[PDB]
């Protein structure tokens, strides 16, 4: 049993609500929150910008000596960082970006560094500004996480356009 509350169960483990995940991870203050970062952890719009508003910039002032000191991510790969604020853990991970040019199939990568982590408060990888399909990246995170995931989806259309579309 966990505090995550209003979350749709879509298979054994995977759990999806509309909710802003900014306050989501405030309320539940989850082990592991998911950010949608870019491999030089420049959080500036998107999830990443959200969350890292949320901390007071000190994600960003983090992020930054984290990079200094081991250079940029993968595409597909992920970094543990603190998750200030809003949770014990963020789990930093890199979904390809459609909008430069980045193979889609490295989705199922990035999704893979979710299976490290118990249970996860996440959105959806390469969605939003990284210009995936939505659906496509729910498939991809139901075939291939298998730890307990709840995603938080912002937009309620595509919250109930994922919802009505699920397999
Ligand atoms: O896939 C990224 C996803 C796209 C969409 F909005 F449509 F759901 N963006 C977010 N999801 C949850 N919380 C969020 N907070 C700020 C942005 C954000
Ligand atoms: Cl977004």
């Amino acid at each position: 049993v966990n505090s995550f509350s209003g979350y749709l169960k879509l298979t054994d483990n995977v759990y999806i609500k509309n909710a802003d995940i900014v306050e989501e991870a405030k309320k539940v203050k989850p082990t592991v929150v998911v950010n949608a970062a870019n491999v030089y952890l420049k959080h500036g719009g998107g999830v990443a910008g959200a969350l890292n508003k949320a901390t007071n910039n000190a994600m960003q002032v983090e992020s930054d000596d984290y990079i200094a000191t081991n250079g940029p991510l993968k595409v597909g790969g992920s970094c543990v960082l603190s998750g200030h604020n809003l949770a014990k853990h963020c789990l930093h991970v890199v979904g390809p970006n459609v909008n430069k040019g980045e193979d889609i199939q490295l989705l199922k990568s990035a999704y893979e560094n979710f299976n490290q982590h118990e249970v996860l408060l996440a959105p959806l990888l390469s969605a939003g500004i990284f210009g995936a399909d939505p659906i496509h990246s729910l498939r991809v995170c139901v075939d291939t996480v298998r730890t307990n995931v709840y995603l938080a989806v912002f937009d309620k259309n595509l919250y109930d356009k994922l919802v009505s579309s699920f397999l």
